[PDB]
């Protein structure tokens, strides 16, 4: 593809923890385009998590992540960044990190044709 996205950032942490996931584009790339966050465990589908397109940096999230996440990009770095807080184990996930040739962020994995290979976030009950 003539964009390439690699996230990083995931971690093994305990309920009530941080993680800041960071995704990386690369190649033919222009930052006002949706870069939407993915997750899915296993057995289960993709379903979005949060996006960030357009000419204000404009911030969507799953009704799952409501008060818990913050989106935002770096044009400089090429990087999206996904502040999660107040983690749960519900949150357990591998999340990926994916784009399209358009400033309009949409819920549906089905229109982004460019994804990341995923991370990690596993979170468990202190101990
Ligand atoms: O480049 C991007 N997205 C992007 C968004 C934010 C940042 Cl910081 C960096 C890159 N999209 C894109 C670009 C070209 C094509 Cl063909 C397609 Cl299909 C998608």
């Amino acid at each position: 593809a003539e964009v390439q996205l690699v996230e990083s950032g995931g971690g093994l942490v305990q309920t009530g923890d941080s993680l800041r996931l960071s995704c990386a584009a690369s190649g033919r790339t222009y930052t006002p385009y949706a870069m939407a966050w993915f997750r899915q465990a296993p057995g289960k589908e993709r379903e979005f998590v949060a996006g960030i397109g357009g000419i204000d940096g404009t911030a969507a999230y799953a009704d799952s992540v409501r008060g818990r996440a913050t989106i935002s990009r770096d044009s400089a770095k090429k990087t999206v960044y996904l502040q999660m807080n107040s983690l749960k184990p519900e949150d357990t996930a591998v999340y990926s990190c994916a784009t399209r040739a358009s400033m309009q962020v949409l819920t549906s994995p089905r229109v982004y044709p460019i994804w990341g290979r995923g991370t990690q976030v596993t979170v468990s009950s202190p101990g």
